[PDB]
């Protein structure tokens, strides 16, 4: 037995299929997103707020995701695995959330930084619902590599391709906090640590690392 729990910001709508024995907390938590968001506009044109249905999921997907804490077993558990489940099955039609993020970035009027934010509230999501990336993806490509139909080359670039290099290190560690957060740790502290055992490397470093 489920009931309808209807979760919207102007035309845009989506319902989920809530179970009774969990409809009570999910009501809840309805009840805190639909406050957290922002108030709707003509045609969504403003930040922080959804265009799509997809989006929408995404974003109440992310505040239930911010609420859960991974020690801890919290109540908001079942009803982010439940919300998760329901995102997957409405809008990733077995494909990845990047395959979902540019199709919405070339059908609908959704801008860059809007699906990134998508990206990140599905990967966020998945992670703290203890449901990692252990399987195995059914990628084309690599699916093509292992029959032996592809042959793949990897490259790494290096200076002078943009002056502002540290904004693709700033949507990292936004977009991919949960996948790259502990390498980034690891590496500001590799740097620190090579920093004090070098004898003048700190006059080197003058606004510090």
């Amino acid at each position: 037995s489920t009931r309808p729990l209807t979760l919207s910001h102007g035309s845009l709508e989506h319902v989920l299929l809530v179970p009774t024995a969990s409809f009570f907390i999910a009501s809840q938590l309805q009840e805190q997103f639909n406050k957290i968001l922002p108030e709707p506009t003509e045609g969504f044109a403003a930040d922080d707020e959804p265009t799509t249905p997809a989006e929408l999921v995404g974003k109440f997907l992310g505040y239930v995701s911010s609420l859960v804490e991974p020690s801890k077993v919290g109540q908001f558990d079942q009803v982010l695995n439940l919300c998760l489940t329901e995102f997957e099955n409405c809008y990733l039609e077995g494909n990845d959330i990047h395959a979902l993020a540019a199709k919405l970035l070339q059908e609908n009027d959704t801008t860059l930084v809007k699906t990134k934010e998508l990206i990140k509230n599905y990967i966020t999501a998945r992670i703290m619902a203890k449901r990692p990336f252990d399987k195995k993806s059914n990628s084309a490509l690599f699916r093509a590599v292992g029959e032996g139909n592809a042959q793949l080359v990897a490259i790494f670039g290096g200076q002078g391709n943009t002056d502002d290099y540290f904004e693709e290190l700033r949507d990292l560690y936004q977009t991919y906090h949960v996948l790259v957060g502990d390498l980034i740790k690891f590496s500001a502290e590799t740097l620190s640590e090579l920093i004090r055992t070098t004898l003048d490397a700190e006059k080197v470093f003058t606004q510090g690392l």
